[PDB]
């Protein structure tokens, strides 16, 4: 199945529901071109910055696809897919008289521009294998480098060549896929054939009473993201609890609807988060007793590599100013909503916190630097190849109630709006001598010291900075000094 | 330049005992420990003699009993019997190197005990097993190892045999050096021949600093050990002076007139250390005005290296409970008084502290445990030989005056008695919440629990602890503690 005419439908199933964008334009073609050529290959190996430029940037090659898209004639395209195999054949080759001299072959860079001389081309497909060979640490292994380059020629899952309209499927799949991509970051196609369908915690002792430390991994869902905090928190609330630090360095995301649930942990009423979609608004309220469960100093340890999910958590308890945000000076920046439907998974609204920022191409900023791992590493949304460009939307704060049925919104008036949370000062305001403090505490410890070369590839001479967590021991300190500057004020 | 003659030895020992703290009569007890501690002195590793060859030349009656008559008569039979034994197994040890020498390539091989061997041949293994441990060590010998009994044998520096007299000379000042060492662990004869500052740093805490400082010795120009702490208290103080670490770790002692003025700054009014000779005692008043110099919480960092007037300020500081004593479970153990006069040092009396407890043998309790790099070691006073016992003073925190003469003491009545210094329960006080903290927060501390364990060389694993002091880290988190436990009262 799947002939030329399918992919001009298969896209405007997906365009009318797409977040920013809804109708093609050559702007969206010229990179559906490019991710062509990016999806394959992901190590620049196969081609010359000329021969790509020439099929893939020249005029000829760029402006014509309108009206040929319209046109279902793909031909700009289908060079490409002929320039590749002119590549593919040399590679193939290249490395068959490298099997006679083998023994040689097992003696043991992505510049976003391609090698500019032919010869170079040899070389780094010649330097190609030496990643998939040194890993051990030549059959097994060639075939790895074979079985995702010969789509673009027909091939079955385990080898035979399919037939035409079967080898339509690669070239239009791999068309579509290529345009799914260029629209925004986080948009793939999928086909029916490729839609075949906790907690850590520990404690340090601290005057009469402890600091918590709870390391969150993801947002899951009687067990819970929400529910096992809610253990953790009132079993040390059996020890004298003081403080808190909550860990989501490496929380990669999870259900919108825990994001909602934890956050709620510390605030008492109000929105959590704002998303317009393509039409509309929700401002997802949370609605609890008087009671926050947790009411006392709260750290939240991030880094660049925490997600969409944690930071809305993180954007929306800074929002109201009962968390201090310390880690990474930026999380990772994902503000995006996505949804499935065969088949796309297409971006389709923007979050927002209730002050509403937004935390697309920034991310929840750091009121406390702690560098983390990931720190000197150049990860975030904002380098992934299409990522959508950032917005804000109104405060919401105090809420107006304003986005509900006239028979519901009195009700809140009485009930929901006198009891709604006041964004705090008190924290926000030691800041500026907490970061004072956490500045020249880093600076002169040694171990950290090292730990900051050790990223920068700078610790010539060979230093260990320790078995300890630098990063919660720092928190850990800044909730030490939090408590004290409140207990004299 | 002058040589020994028999009479000479009695002559200076007399001139030893005259004014040492508790044998001024040279008994035949203490010169039977002179003729125990004449091989020892040669033979450390107990690897030349026999048993019997030690028992019947030291520890029989033939060798011991008649010591104290003959030295009356400034006869020296037993130590020239002895020296000619160690002359003996000297020779007899190295025509047992020369075999060795001709095969000197299998020396080279590297694939203290409670008694003496019982037979030669055990000792032709130690004396074997000695340069094992010479060459062990590497990572030439038989020369090196000579030069510890080529003056026994005669044999001078440079190796000529010494004249009759020389080598009686050489000979005199061995069993003199003897009889000092047998009188206790401190006194020291030095044959005619023989011989001839402040670290600070600050962490900031909350609105202020807590300070760290390390004290090396007590020196006595324009600068003291006293007059760099006030510089660097005073210039701490700039900067909001929360708490302050004292550190002494690596402090062996020194001037008795500066621990007086060191410890007198965290202290307004008394007794810092008192002073009994072998008749009459002395009481070393500290009269500042009722300011201290420093009032605050104070942490004193010890270890087992600790001593002697390190000892003095920190259990004269104990005692008013203005300093908490943290570090190892005891100091080293030295609580007696060297004096100096072709001269020697003797122990000449004991220190006390203002309650009248000894630093000798138990040295300074630590009130909080934090183990330094010589845990596991064995290092104090009590580890050496002939070392004095403990005794116990009155108490002088409430001060009598009694000491001074009767016609001064008006002054003592008039600006002196009614602003003592009391001693203090605050700090003393916390010590269960703080031993509680301080003993929950190593175990769950990585990089000290490596430590503990790279001490008994549990380490299998070449894990590291890191670059920082982990007692000093401590030492400022029970600072921190010590700060908040106050702030609630």
């Amino acid at each position: 199945p799947l002939r030329r005419q399918d992919v001009r439908k298969t896209v405007d199933k997906l365009v009318e529901h797409h977040i920013d964008t809804q109708q093609i334009s050559p702007y969206i073609l010229s990179r559906s071109l490019e991710d062509y050529v990016r999806s394959f290959d992901s190590h620049k190996a196969y081609l010359t910055q000329d021969e790509v430029f020439s099929h893939a940037f020249s005029e000829e090659a760029t402006h014509p696809l309108f009206k040929q898209y319209q046109e279902d004639n793909f031909s700009s395209f289908k060079e490409l897919d002929t320039c590749i195999q002119q590549s593919i054949s040399r590679a193939r080759e290249w490395r068959s008289s490298w099997l006679t001299d083998s023994i040689r072959v097992i003696q043991d860079k992505k510049p976003s521009a391609w090698a500019s001389s032919i010869e170079e081309v040899k070389q780094r497909q010649y330097d190609l294998l030496l990643s998939y060979a040194s890993i051990y640490l030549v059959k097994l292994c060639i075939r790895q480098i074979e079985n995702h380059e010969n789509p673009y020629i027909g091939i079955n899952d385990h080898g035979y060549r399919m037939s035409p309209e079967e080898e339509a499927n690669s070239f239009h799949v791999r068309i579509i896929k290529s345009i799914a991509h260029s629209l925004d970051a986080h948009t793939a196609y999928f086909s029916q054939e490729e839609a075949l369908s906790r907690v850590d915690v520990s404690y340090e002792p601290y005057g009469n009473g402890i600091i918590g430390k709870i390391t969150l991994h993801s947002f899951y869902e009687q067990v819970s993201s929400e529910q096992d905090l809610r253990k953790a928190i009132r079993e040390l609330q059996e020890k004298n609890l003081l403080g808190l630090v909550l860990d989501i360095r490496e929380n990669t995301g999870g259900f919108l609807s825990q994001a909602i649930k934890v956050s709620g942990l510390f605030l008492t009423n109000g929105v959590v988060v704002v998303s317009r979609y393509a039409d509309g608004s929700v401002k997802r309220y949370r609605t609890i007793s008087p009671q926050k469960f947790y009411d006392g100093p709260l750290a939240v340890l991030v880094s660049k590599s925490s997600a969409a999910a944690a930071e809305i958590v993180a954007q929306t308890l800074q929002d109201y100013g009962v968390a201090l945000i310390v880690g990474d000076q930026q999380t990772y920046g994902k503000g995006t909503i996505q949804h499935q439907t065969d088949f796309f998974k297409v971006t389709v609204g923007r979050y927002y916190s209730p002050s509403g920022k937004s935390t697309q191409l920034e991310g929840v900023k750091s009121d406390i630097v702690i560098p983390s791992r990931y720190a000197e590493d150049k990860l975030g949304e904002r380098f992934l190849e299409y990522a959508l460009p950032a917005d804000q939307y109104d405060n919401v704060i105090n809420d107006n109630l304003g986005d509900l049925d006239i028979n519901i919104r009195p009700w809140f008036q009485k009930y929901y709006s006198p009891h709604l949370q006041k964004p705090e000062l008190v924290w926000r305001e030691m800041l500026p001598q907490l970061a004072h403090n956490s500045q020249e505490r880093l600076e002169k410890n040694k171990n950290f010291e090292i730990f900051v070369q050790h990223l920068k590839k700078t610790n010539k001479q060979d230093r260990s900075f320790g078995s300890n967590d630098l990063q919660m021991e720092e928190s850990v300190n800044i909730v030490k000094d939090m408590i004290l500057l409140k207990s004299i004020s």
